[PDB]
Parts: C-alpha cells; sequence; structure tokens
C-alpha cells in the first residue's frame, strides 16, 4: 500500500517517518503535505513526457564546456555489431542513419526514432551537437579507444519511462522575559542575547544579571532590547548564549521572532541549546533534538494583542560611481539617497545597496522591498551573492532564485554542493530554495541523484536532520522508481561498511594476503554478492556497478583501511571495467570540496580554449565520516614509481629519470612526446589550482601518474593554508616538462606560459570562487570557518591587483619555486 512507501523511505533516509508525525509540528505536517503534493505534480508530469524529453530527465547530456574516428555501432537485441569511419563534427543523426543502412543490407530491408546509448551506461548520445562535443567522444578520442554505441529505439526508452511509474501600530521597545535554565557547569552564568539580522545586529548585545550556577538556575529578568518592535524585520532572529565567568562557552540558541505562517511569537519558549565551541547568528534556529542531556532555557516573548507580519501589498505601498565597485558611513548614505538611480542604472550593485538599507528601521525596508519587487532579474553570478546569510530577508532570497531560475542543468550540477549547504541558513523548512532544488532534482535525475547525497551524507548532524530527511522525503514521493534505485545503492554501502570493519580488524591481527583472502569469502557470499553487484555508482549514476571483481578487490595500508572495489561488465567492456574506493572513518567533504573547485577551474580553462589535461573524479561523502571515490585505474603514486625498484622497465641510472623512463615504458617510440604533453598540461593545472586552493603537505605519496602522462593529487586534508603556502615546483617534474634535458628553458617557459594563461582565466572568474566560497562556510567544514578563510582566495588569486600587476606578483611566487627546485 502506501505503507510499503514510507518503510522503504525510512530505510532510504535513515530516519523512520513515525518520528516527523511524533513531533506534532505544524511546520513539518505542513512542509510533508505541501511538498509532497507539489513533487507528485511533477512525478505526473515526468510519466507524460516524451521519449526524448524522457531520455533528458534521465540521461542528460554529458558536453564539453573536421577529422576522421572509428565507432563502433549495435542495436540493442544483437551482438553482430559494425564499426564506421565517421569525422568529429557529423551529428548522431548522420552515425544512425549510416547504422541503420549497415542493418538493411544485412537483413535486406527511420532514424528520427533512435537514440545512441553508450554501450553497458546510462548515457546517450542524441540532439544537434557534432560527435567531438560529447563527453564520451572526447574522452574516447584523448585516451584512444573506439567509441561503442547502441541503437535504442523510442519505443525501448518509453518501456524505460512506463516502468518507472509512482504590525506597525507596536512602537514599544521589543523585550523578553529570561525566566530559568536547566543544565551543567563549573563562579556565575551569563545568559547573553542579541537580535540579529544575518550577520548584523539590530542593536547591542544587552546580558543578562550574573547569578550562581545554581541549577536549574533561575533569573526572571526583563531584557529589553534598543528597537521598537514595528521595526523586526520578517527575518528578525533572536539569538542567545549561556556562558559563565568570575569568558567561557557553554551553550548557545536561536529562533525566528516570526513563526513560520508570519506571526509575531508569543508567549513562553523552551529553547533546547546546543554546546559551543559567544553569540552565534548564523547557527540554526531550530532546537537541539536531545531533550534529555540538552541545556535548555524557558524564555516569554510577551503578547501584545496576534500581529502577522505585513502583506507585500501593504509593504509595497508605504563620486556616486567611484565608490561604487565595506565603506563609509557617508558613502553608505549616498548609496541609500540615490537608490532609485542603482535601480535604474547599476542593478547589479543591488547587493551593496542592500548592505547599507537600515533593516532595523521599517520604513527603509519597504522602500528597500519596493525597489526590489520590479527590480531586474540579475546574472547567474549576481544571485549566487544573495544566497548569502549577508542577505537573510526572504523577498531578498526569493528574489536570488527568480534570478537563478535561468541556471542550466549542468550550472545547477556545478554549484550543486553550495546550494545544498545554504539550505543550513535558511529559517523555515518551505523555502523557495529547496522547492526549487525539489523541482530541479525531479526535472533531471542525475542533478536529482546528487541532491538526494549531499542530504543523505549529513543525516548522523542533528541541526540538519529533519530539514535533509523532509526533503528526501518528498523527493521520494516524487520519483519511486529511483528511490528503489538508490535503496539498491545504500544497501551496497552497509555491506561495505561492515566488511571495512571486518577488514581493521582483521589488519591488526593477521596478515595482508589473509585478510585479503578473507575479505575476498565475506564478498563471495550471497548477501554481499547480490548486493555489491547490479547497482548504480553513487560517484556518478551514469556508471553501472555490474559484476564485482572480487579478485581484484583489496584494501589499501593507510590508518582507515580503505577498500578497493574492482567491477566489470559485460555489455560495456573496457568502459565497465571500473573501481571504487570505500573509505569509513574520514571526513570526505573537505576532499569532495576541494576536487569540485580544481573540476570547475578545469571547466572555467575550457570555457577559454585550454585543455590543462586535468583528472576531475569522483568523491562524494554517503554518511557519517563515510564515502566513495572514483579509483582512476592505470596510474601510480610518484612514491610507487619513484621507489626505483629493479626487474622493471623504469631501470634507472638517476632517480631525476625514474618518472622519465616510466612514460617511456608506458608510452614507447612516437607517443613519449604526446605523454610529456599531458603531464605538462596536467602539472601546470594542478600546480596552479594548488596555490589559488593553498593545497599543503605535497610529497610524493598523494601525487599520482596516468600512464598517459596525466599527473593529479590525491588527499586534501588541508587547504587554503591551513597547515600561506607557496607556488610548487618539484625539480623531477621540471625534468620532466624539460624532457629529461638540463638545460630546455623553451619546453620549461611553455609550461610558465600554460601556468601563467591557467592563473588569469580563474582570476577573472574570481567572484565566482569568492561567492561559491562564501556559501560553502554554511558546511562548518573545520578550514572554512572564518573571514581569513575567504582572503586567502583574494590573495592567492590577487584580486583587488590590476592583471598586470598581479601577473608581476605571480612571477615572483613561480620565480621563488623554481630556485626552491634543489
Ligand atoms: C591506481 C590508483 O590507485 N588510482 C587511484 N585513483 C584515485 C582517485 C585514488 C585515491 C584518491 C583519493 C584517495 C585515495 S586513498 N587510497 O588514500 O583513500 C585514493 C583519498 O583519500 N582522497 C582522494 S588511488
Amino acid at each position: 500500500v502506501k505503507k510499503l512507501i514510507n518503510s522503504q523511505i525510512s530505510l532510504l533516509i535513515g530516519k523512520g517517518l513515525h518520528e516527523f508525525d511524533s513531533l506534532r509540528d505544524p511546520e513539518v505536517n505542513d512542509f510533508r503535505t505541501k511538498m509532497r503534493q507539489f513533487c507528485e505534480e511533477a512525478a505526473a508530469h515526468r510519466q507524460q513526457l516524451g521519449w526524448v524529453e524522457w531520455l533528458q530527465y534521465s540521461f542528460p547530456l554529458q558536453l564539453e564546456p573536421n577529422r576522421a574516428l572509428l565507432v563502433n555501432v549495435k542495436f540493442e537485441g544483437s551482438e553482430e555489431s559494425f564499426t564506421f569511419q565517421v569525422s568529429t563534427k557529423d551529428m548522431p543523426l548522420a552515425l544512425m542513419a549510416c547504422a541503420l543502412r549497415k542493418k538493411a543490407t544485412v537483413f535486406r530491408q527511420q532514424p528520427e526514432e533512435y537514440a545512441l546509448q553508450v554501450n553497458g551506461r546510462h548515457e546517450y548520445l542524441y540532439g544537434n551537437y557534432p560527435l567531438c562535443h560529447f563527453q564520451y567522444i572526447c574522452s574516447c578520442l584523448h585516451s584512444g579507444l573506439t567509441p561503442h554505441l547502441t541503437m535504442v529505439h523510442s519505443s525501448s526508452i518509453l518501456a524505460m519511462r512506463d516502468e518507472q511509474s509512482n504590525l506597525w501600530s507596536l512602537e514599544q521597545p521589543f523585550s523578553i522575559e529570561l525566566i530559568e535554565g536547566r543544565k551543567v557547569n563549573a563562579m556565575k552564568l551569563v545568559v547573553q542575547a542579541g537580535l540579529f539580522h544575518g550577520n548584523e545586529m539590530l542593536c547591542k548585545t544587552v546580558s543578562s544579571s550574573e547569578v550562581n550556577v545554581c541549577s536549574e538556575p533561575v533569573w526572571k529578568q526583563r531584557l529589553e532590547f534598543d528597537i521598537s518592535v514595528c521595526d523586526l524585520p520578517r527575518m528578525a532572529r533572536l539569538c542567545f548564549a549561556l556562558y559563565a565567568v568570575v569568558d567561557c562557552p557553554i551553550a548557545w540558541a536561536n529562533l525566528m521572532l516570526f513563526d513560520y505562517k508570519d506571526q509575531l511569537k508569543t508567549g513562553e519558549r523552551c529553547l533546547y541549546m546546543w554546546p559551543s565551541v559567544l553569540l552565534n547568528p548564523a547557527g540554526t534556529v531550530r532546537g537541539n533534538p536531545n531533550t534529555e542531556s540538552a541545556a535548555a532555557l524557558v524564555i516569554y516573548l510577551p503578547e501584545v494583542a496576534p500581529v502577522y507580519f505585513p502583506a507585500l501589498e501593504k509593504i509595497l505601498e508605504l563620486l556616486r560611481e567611484i565608490l561604487e565597485r565595506e565603506l563609509y558611513e557617508h558613502e553608505k548614505d549616498l548609496v541609500w539617497k540615490m537608490r532609485h538611480e542603482v535601480q535604474e542604472h547599476f542593478p547589479e550593485a543591488l547587493a551593496r545597496l542592500l548592505l547599507v538599507t537600515k533593516w532595523n528601521k521599517h520604513e527603509d525596508v519597504a522602500q528597500m522591498l519596493y525597489l526590489l519587487c520590479s527590480w531586474p532579474e540579475l546574472p547567474v553570478l549576481s544571485a549566487l551573492e544573495l544566497l548569502d546569510f549577508s542577505f537573510p530577508d526572504c523577498y531578498v532570497g526569493s528574489f536570488a532564485i527568480k534570478s537563478l531560475r535561468k541556471l542550466t542543468d549542468d550550472e545547477l550540477f556545478q554549484y550543486l554542493l553550495q546550494l545544498v549547504q545554504v539550505l543550513k541558513y535558511e529559517s523555515y523548512l518551505d523555502c523557495e530554495l529547496t522547492k526549487f532544488l525539489l523541482g530541479r532534482a525531479l526535472a533531471n535525475r542525475k542533478i536529482g541523484h546528487f541532491l538526494f547525497w549531499h542530504l543523505r551524507s549529513e543525516m548522523h548532524v542533528p541541526s540538519v536532520a529533519l530539514r535533509f530527511g523532509l526533503i528526501m522525503e518528498a523527493y521520494c514521493r516524487g520519483s519511486t522508481h529511483h528511490m528503489k534505485v538508490l535503496m539498491k545503492q545504500g544497501e551496497a554501502l552497509s555491506k561495505l561498511k561492515a566488511l571495512n570493519d571486518f577488514v581493521k580488524v582483521s589488519s591488526q591481527k593477521t596478515t595482508k594476503p589473509q585478510t585479503k583472502e578473507m575479505m575476498h569469502m565475506c564478498m563471495r557470499q550471497e548477501t554481499y554478492m547480490e548486493a555489491l553487484s547490479h547497482l548504480q555508482s553513487p560517484l556518478d549514476p551514469s556508471t553501472l556497478l555490474e559484476e564485482v571483481c572480487v579478485e581484484q578487490c583489496t584494501f589499501m595500508d593507510s590508518k582507515m583501511k580503505p577498500l578497493w572495489i574492482m567491477y566489470s561488465s559485460e555489455e560495456a567492456g573496457s568502459a565497465g571495467n571500473v573501481g571504487i574506493i570505500f573509505k569509513n572513518g574520514d571526513d570526505l567533504r573537505q576532499d569532495m570540496l576541494t576536487l569540485q573547485m580544481i573540476q570547475l577551474m578545469d571547466v572555467l580553462w575550457k570555457q577559454e580554449g585550454l585543455d590543462l589535461r586535468m583528472t576531475p573524479y569522483g568523491c562524494l561523502p554517503t554518511g557519517d565520516r563515510t564515502g566513495l571515490i572514483e579509483v582512476v585505474l592505470h596510474s601510480d603514486t610518484i612514491a610507487n614509481i619513484q621507489l626505483n625498484k629493479s626487474n622493471m622497465a623504469a631501470t634507472a641510472a638517476f632517480n631525476k629519470d625514474a618518472l622519465l623512463n616510466w612514460l617511456k615504458s608506458k608510452n614507447p617510440g612516437e607517443a613519449l612526446d604526446r605523454a610529456i604533453e599531458e603531464f605538462t598540461l596536467s602539472c601546470a593545472g594542478y600546480c596552479v589550482a594548488t596555490y589559488v586552493l593553498g593545497i599543503g603537505d605535497r610529497h610524493s605519496d598523494n601525487i599520482m601518474i596516468r600512464e598517459s602522462g596525466q599527473l593529479f593529487h590525491i588527499d586534501f586534508g588541508h587547504f587554503l593554508g591551513n597547515f600561506r603556502v607557496p607556488f610548487i615546483l618539484t625539480y623531477d617534474f621540471v625534468h620532466v616538462i624539460q624532457q629529461g634535458k638540463t638545460n630546455n628553458s623553451e619546453k620549461f617557459e611553455r609550461f610558465r606560459g600554460y601556468c601563467e594563461r591557467a592563473y588569469t582565466i580563474l582570476r577573472r572568474h574570481g567572484l565566482l570562487f569568492l561567492h561559491l566560497f562564501a556559501l560553502m562556510r554554511a558546511a562548518g567544514l573545520p578550514e572554512l570557518s572564518c573571514s581569513k578563510d575567504i582572503q586567502y582566495l583574494k590573495d592567492s588569486l590577487a584580486l583587488g591587483k590590476t592583471e598586470e600587476e598581479a601577473l608581476k606578483h605571480f612571477r615572483v611566487k613561480f620565480n621563488e619555486a623554481l630556485r626552491e627546485s634543489w
């Protein structure tokens, strides 16, 4: 019945749906019901899409940001296949017609009714794009393999779609009654509070009277705040901090002064507080659900009788350029004076205007919101700024989502990590961002995939557990089939957790080979073989993890014993030979963010025609200190290469030549030049990427080389110079760039040219990183917690410099890095 979906969702999110009901909360109850009906509307629209439109849902195109190639094509009900000489500039339609003419001769007797599936994968090639503009063809051309595609008819694609179906009057000062506590401490107890509107204060922070660590301490004091009640903004947020004194932080707690129906909150409130590292504005406005052992304040918010926030209709009724590109009071007031001409001539400066409006005075808010509701939509870049906690107001928030609707699915994917973390800054469950992310997730299954996992990865955190569970529950109402697909993934990871816990215990007692043999026995059980096999990869749902290749599975010797899990496929061939690494015990978010930013750098470089040959490999947290990492096969560490062990192809007279002999052995004869280029390009990319991102602790063990020449980085424990990390040039890579010559300035200075181009391209999108890192502060990443972390980026890119000045400064750091190389 309905009941089976509920128990499946419950298992899928790690939080039973009985628990949502047991709160008796009207906001939860109205989120669930209102978002259920919204996601079910999507699910209906989804099942009546056309077959091409369904491919757009299920397998959205992997596109890149003349010349010949072999393509091998087959038809779905056949092993008999054909090979074709085609051009890289031809459409899929041209190729599909080629296939049908070779079939109509072999079988002796329309291209529009087909889609090319990438063999043994959930990737499809269709639409009016040249072959080399598809990521599969482009990947294939660099790596050198023949494409393997399959003609899938529309009736068979529709068969897939089928089987997935489901007010101003009050001028008194705002005040409270601080009643009492119920907590523990080692002195006297002070309760400082404050009215914040985002980061900014609506008035100074009024303390409570000092009182002894008496219980369960009692106060029964008025606190009177320096602000009229009519001047409270819609997102007025009252923020407490309980600490002790003769500073000693103990707890904190926030709540919105207006409830989710716009009503002002009266009367009594028990705030269940959270422990501390004093006053914490951006902290969540929901209480600690650990009600048993939580320090709890009770307070009263005076009755003033039922007063709702004014409806929008009521609100709407009620030297200049030189600065506009931190400002002084007169400059702020000149920016406010000319607010109408900001709307008319400089609409991209909305943010700076929003940071000069007095949010603690209500006429100014209406005068602002009046400008805001006719304000033209801004570019995607500008809207990512307005999502930050710096702009808490709902109309500004709702305006931002309105300017972000024109995000492409690829862009939305690009920023999905950051957008999810902004859900933590949200004050209420039902919000324009949630609905936006949910509606786009339900319109694109890849977006839907990754939204699920970004949320599912944080259910171990009580502050977001309720929000995230509910969103996940809503998504599942709107995609029964993808729920089941994801359960299969989660069942795989449950088994990997249990197999990894075995491997840890075992490794501490017996030898490496005997633990590996005993891992393989455990995997060869029905329950494991079934669970570990025949799923989609959480790292990339278009990757199919088919036959778990137990022989080649192992574990790595590092402290947490990450498992090495290899998968094969009959239908896919070499594309089906894929590896994943399950790591349990480490917080992979730090890594994931670092790889996504390098991926973005790659995207931004390719958009200016620069292909530095990066390796943007999957990294995805899936659970508490648990996640997956995509295996880049056919690669080894600089450490393992430079070991220089004998009876190998890299038998080297000098350790400087170990890499170059290694590259030689893997790329013999004419192909050595192609790999040194791959190496050089990739070396330059990661050199810049590490310098901008401030990635420290780089040694041979955590730098890998692919057998193509491509270099890339692993293990991102520290970033943004969290030990001012300088540019890193390594002699043995310099040796490879220079083709093993001691003096080869032409090949070396090309590499400086690549590094400089790469560095100047990121400086132009400096604001994109600044905005995206600003939104990431929401995550509570230990090394992304303050302004000096964001200042690192500003200084690494040199964002307040002229392009000429910054390039001069970059070349100092580069020449310094060159000197350091021996
Ligand atoms: C042939 C081979 O081995 N290729 C590899 N490709 C990748 C992507 C590896 C990797 C990446 C990362 C991490 C690890 S690991 N083993 O340290 O967990 C391993 C980690 O922790 N963060 C990122 S290894």
